[PDB]
């Protein structure tokens, strides 16, 4: 049985758009939970259910995870850099819903810092990266079958699905583009390959 109906959060991000209108083209069921509609476009693919709420909040991210075959995580921080657990805290819902209502595969989106030696964060982005980890260490113990993205810096380069995914950080380059990242969050749907692991995309464009 494969994945057909899959919730993602974060789907007004840079990577979130684009995944969002890759999944919808490739035949996914797509159901999305955003707190301003207005961000999500009228042109091109578009899910079949959005969700109005906040990752915040248990009962919009369970109404978001019911009924779902997987979830793709593309929470961030837009431009924010201050200390923060959004990102954290929304996992930790996620696992609940997911626990929930019986959904057992998760593809989330944190950095190529946790992969990288960590003394090479630079200080500005230190506090999100702390969350990443604390949303990783969520993710990672809670038993579901967990797929960590760690990419490199996310870019405006053209869909290729030519990347190269690398399970310890080296790789061609220290770039990736959002849409060859979405591409392989849904790959990451079809295959049980990485599963447990930590996963590096990179291209040279
Ligand atoms: N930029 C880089 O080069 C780079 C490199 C490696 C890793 N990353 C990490 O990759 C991930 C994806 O980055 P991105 O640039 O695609 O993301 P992004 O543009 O920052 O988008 C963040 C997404 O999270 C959503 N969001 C934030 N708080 C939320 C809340 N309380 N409830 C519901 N949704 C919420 C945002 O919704 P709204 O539209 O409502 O704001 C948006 O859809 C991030 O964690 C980022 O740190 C970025
Ligand atoms: C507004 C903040 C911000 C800016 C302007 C920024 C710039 C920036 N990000 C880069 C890559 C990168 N940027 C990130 C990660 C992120 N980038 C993010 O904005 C966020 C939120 C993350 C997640 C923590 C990563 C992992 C790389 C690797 C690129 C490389 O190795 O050269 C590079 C290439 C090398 C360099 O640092 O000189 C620059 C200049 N990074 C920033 O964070």
């Amino acid at each position: 049985m494969a994945v057909k109906k899959i919730a993602i959060f974060g789907a007004t991000g840079q990577t979130g758009l684009t995944t969002l209108a890759q999944a919808v083209q490739a035949g996914y069921e797509v159901t999305v939970l955003v707190r301003d509609s207005s961000r999500l476009p009228s042109e091109g693919p578009r899910p079949a259910h959005v969700v109005v709420g906040d990752v915040l909040q248990a009962a919009d991210v369970d109404k978001t995870v019911a009924g779902q075959d997987a979830v793709i995580v593309l929470l961030g921080t837009r431009n924010d850099l201050s200390p923060t657990t959004v990102m954290s805290e929304g996992a930790r819902n996620i696992v609940a819903a997911m626990k929930a209502h019986g959904v057992d595969k998760v593809v989330a989106c944190t950095s190529a810092f946790l992969l990288w030696d960590p003394t090479k964060v630079p200080p500005r982005l230190q506090a999100v990266t702390d969350d990443h980890i604390r949303m990783h260490k969520v993710l990672r113990e809670s038993g579901l079958k967990y797929v960590a993205v760690m990419p490199p810096h996310i870019g405006d380069q053209p869909l290729t699905g030519a990347y190269t995914v690398t399970l310890d950080g080296r790789g061609p380059s220290r770039v990736i583009s959002k849409h060859d990242l979405g591409h392989f969050m849904l790959r990451c749907l079809t295959t049980d390959e990485y599963d447990g692991h930590s996963t590096y995309p990179s291209h040279q464009y």
